[PDB]
């Protein structure tokens, strides 16, 4: 096991992801950030210096469990006080299992500004993958707005709310094209990009040699978009999802939601004298963004040899039945960990869009989360009972609530209480979607849990009932860290509370989390060790722990 | 009989149709143009002074037959030379029959710049309309872009073509809203408009008293948009179409393509305590323009009192079955003229989108029209045989043409020949639609005939074949001046060549006309009287009528 040490500085910089200049959050002058790669069992040490001028910053490592290091999860106001400008913090954690993971900002809307990058973990040294491939292609997907993140943030906190709107560009490994298309030759209504290939927004071309097999790693850190990935004329075999192996299956395209990572295998068994289109299109929302595009370049063909066909036409955004058909097919690889068969706690969380005091907010069982200035982990380790609400948040919603109609907003409150588990509890969480404030509208929401992987027991339509208990999959369910709820549907997940610390569980769409859509889960904090002083040095924790008497 | 004299000047002026300032082509300082209202049989005299600085102008009176006056049609290079800066021209014509008509620019792309308005002809003095209503409302629909007309024109003449795109705003009597919605109440994602009612872009509200019946006259002069008109909670009785009367029928909404006019009657039956939305949405093209909205305000309710329902959701743009369902119903009112049972001439016109010398053009039987600098009416009266191509244009296309494939463009050319008819021929025209340059695309095209009305004999899918004859409606076909071809279909029309002149027959979508999509018909030209000198004063007609010898 090696220690992988990184030394990084976060600073803003001018950059043009789609050849339109804006400011991006770079790490060591790079956008996207540097890739962390390690082997399972290695320690990763990142010393991060904050060089933003007035802003705090944190980095969350998505999918890493932080077992023994919950202070290193990178969630402002939950695991730590943010890092102040000019300060250096050490995140030191272990990577336990192989997978495609990534990292991102977890304070304000910092990840939409560009703070993200890949974190890949290979098998233990000497050990190999369950599947053979000759090469690897890594792809991080994100979306880009031309509006400032500070104007977006304020617009989302105003009465009337100013929605951020659909993204201007989809970014593939940080690059995309705006107001022109590299596929303009198939449609004269499109403007041709003039690009010699050297520009910041020039496509990241995938170069493959014929008759080989390639592992394509795909992760999504979109703030809003749900995307569909397809390569013209090539079958994808799904082999990994969220750092866990799935039972393999072929599909023509995959749907990927913010927070998910997949590894797909392809084989370059097609006509070797041509190049092929890679298309990443928007779904689950009425599209107003051009697809992200690049080429699968079979060497030695010039990359300027455009494909004979147009890019694959993206599946209709609202064919939720097609989407369920993909999603429901995901099962754990033969020989995976199977769930506990009985649960000790089952919690029901209704997802609504609400209007609390003029403001449009999202609520979970009528509580919109507002995070305190004291970090929950330090607050619970030093038993600071006034830092947040000690009263237990609701574990159920009313059986007379009608999920087919708008909220009344009669009892909708902002809050910051925490759900608490006993170390070793098996917990089921039934996520219930509902109609939003507009009539006859419900959307898809990706939910992500920190510090754990859970089994996805099932999905269904309408309101979950006792009649649905027997449909839950306890034989083969996949282990994941992100899961979707479909329009007016439910999703049931199970996990064991075996990881001392305070863990966020929230919709991974960034404006939704900003508007309150998430909860806080705490378990076994009595067993948490020493927290680094920098993670304690703010709020109520700095107040009790800094000894600064008066008259003494 | 009465002479209606108008003193008019056209000048560009600053104006903000959607509250974003640009320049608009106004008549006598107003946008839209002044309405003409006369009674059938009167004579309209318009003395137009061109107050543009470097540009010529012409005004076409849409749907007036120009019976006796072919020189007053207002088509530059067909009926007349354009009117020069500083000069006054007189358009004198008879309005023969009652109905909803309008006028517009017919030089370059001048109508998209705002040169258009209403021409309404009431029954002969003393007569009544065949139906009763207590009031009437006049609506003229058009569309609006934020880019300059002249930058658009250069974009459509460039290699590679820069397409104009979807309109920014749909205008209802010259007003519309951009980036905000007057119906933002129903959706948090929409921005509210901060309008007082006094602004240039504030909606023209429809004021009505309960329990009355009204005639809503609706005309379209859009450059591109096919629109769908609907009123919340109010069924429409269709009673007039293109100045003629149709067999009355009820509908919840009507489709209207560029160049058509309709009259619909409504009765204010609904609950008198509230207001209803009028919504005009985009169809036939993938929408990216918000609906044009206004209120049907039941007096004395406050106009600020929003309806209880959202606006009616426009039917899906691509549900062409629904469109055909509406279109195929229109039949002539009993008492109307029936067609000649036998025709003397049948012409087949294939509509293609092509690339001629790198330029994306539109062509009819492979000729893309480019108009000459000599007006066809002057050239033909004075028998100037070198002014245009005297070869008859193609009257049929190859029966082996695959209308499901992009054109090859092998023989597609630009030309300016004329189809000539004998004074009194019954002419049949089958307009055939086909696949465009993009694979699997065919669009709807509204075709308009000048100087005539025709009977719509029928519509069909695919390619026309002679075995299609038994479906043609020789019994009840409506009389119209504009008619659509649906994607991949044909439409057959019949008219009589009885009105001496040179008449344009083109697709009424302004960009397509700019790109060559139209033909020219001339009949009985040796029966034309004296043409105005200003209409002759350019090109070949000037050169040959100005006696200016040399040595002298
Ligand atoms: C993190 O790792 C560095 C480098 O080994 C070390 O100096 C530092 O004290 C560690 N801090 C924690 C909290 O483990
Ligand atoms: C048009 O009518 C006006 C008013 O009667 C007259 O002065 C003018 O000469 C007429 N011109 C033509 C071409 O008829
Ligand atoms: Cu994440
Ligand atoms: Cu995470
Ligand atoms: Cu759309
Ligand atoms: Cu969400
Ligand atoms: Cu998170
Ligand atoms: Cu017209
Ligand atoms: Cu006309
Ligand atoms: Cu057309
Ligand atoms: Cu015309
Ligand atoms: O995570
Ligand atoms: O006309």
């Amino acid at each position: 096991s090696q220690i992988r040490h990184y030394k990084w500085e976060v600073e803003y910089m001018f950059w043009a992801p789609n050849c339109n200049e804006n400011i991006v959050m770079g790490i060591n002058g790079q956008f996207p950030g540097p890739t962390i790669r390690a082997n399972a069992g290695d320690s990763v040490v990142v010393e991060l210096t904050n060089k933003l001028h007035t802003e705090g910053v944190v980095i969350h490592w998505h999918g890493i469990l932080q077992r023994g290091t919950p202070w290193a999860d990178g969630t402002a106001s939950i695991s730590q006080c943010a890092i102040n400008p000019g300060e250096t913090f050490f995140y030191n954690f272990t990577v336990d299992n192989p997978g495609t993971f990534f990292y991102h900002g977890h304070l304000g809307m910092q990840r939409s500004a560009g703070l993200y990058g890949s974190l890949i973990v290979d098998p233990p040294q000497g050990k190999k993958e369950p599947f053979h491939y000759d090469g690897e292609i890594n792809l991080l997907l994100s979306d880009w707005w031309h509006q400032s993140i500070h104007k977006q943030e304020v617009g989302l906190s105003s009465k009337p709310i100013r929605w951020i709107g659909e993204p201007q560009t989809i970014l593939l490994n940080g690059r995309g094209q705006f107001d022109c298309s590299i596929a303009a030759k198939y449609d004269s209504n499109l403007e041709p990009c003039k690009l010699k290939g050297s520009e910041s927004c020039a496509p990241y071309i995938f170069h493959v040699s014929p008759k080989k097999t390639y592992r394509i790693r795909i992760a999504s850190t979109t703030a809003l978009a749900a995307l569909n990935f397809a390569i013209g004329n090539h079958q994808l075999l799904v082999v990994e999802a969220d750092g866990n192996y799935v039972q393999p299956f072929y599909t023509s395209d995959i749907d990927i939601y913010s927070g998910e990572s997949y590894s797909v295998l392809i084989t370059t068994d097609q006509n070797p004298s041509e190049n092929y289109w890679v298309s990443v299109g928007t779904r689950a929302r009425h599209p107003n963004t051009p697809p992200g595009l690049t080429l699968l370049n079979y060497l030695p063909n010039s990359v300027s040899k455009l494909p004979t066909s147009p890019p694959p036409q993206t599946p209709a955004w609202d064919d939720f039945d097609r989407s369920k058909n993909f999603t429901y097919r995901i099962t754990a690889a033969m020989g995976s960990p199977k769930p506990p068969v009985k649960f000790n706690r089952r919690i029901f969380l209704l997802n609504t869009q609400n209007v609390i005091n003029g403001y449009v907010k999202w609520a979970i069982n009528d509580v919109s989360l507002a995070l305190p200035p004291t970090p929950y982990l330090g607050a619970m380790k030093y038993n600071l009972l006034h830092a947040f609400d000690q009263n237990p948040p609701p574990e159920v919603f009313p059986e007379d609530y009608d999920i087919d109609t708008p909220p009344t907003n009669e009892k909708t409150r902002i809050g910051n209480g925490v759900y608490q588990f006993k170390i070793g509890e098996v917990v089921d969480v039934i996520l219930q979607n509902a109609n939003m404030m507009k009539e006859n509208l419900s959307e898809t929401h990706p939910w992500h849990l920190h510090g754990h992987d859970f089994w996805v027991l099932g999905y269904g339509d309408g309101k979950f009932s006792a009649e649905e208990e027997s449909s839950l999959n306890l034989k083969n369910p996949p282990l994941r860290n992100t899961v979707v709820i479909f329009p007016y549907g439910w999703t049931a997940i199970r996990f064991v509370a075996d990881n001392p610390g305070v863990w966020a569980f929230h919709c991974h769409i960034e404006p939704h989390l900003h508007m309150g859509m998430g909860v806080v889960f705490a378990e076994g904090v009595e067993k948490v060790g020493r927290i680094p002083t920098k993670a304690l040095a703010c709020g109520g924790t700095a107040k009790s722990l800094i000894n600064n008497p008066k008259n003494p």
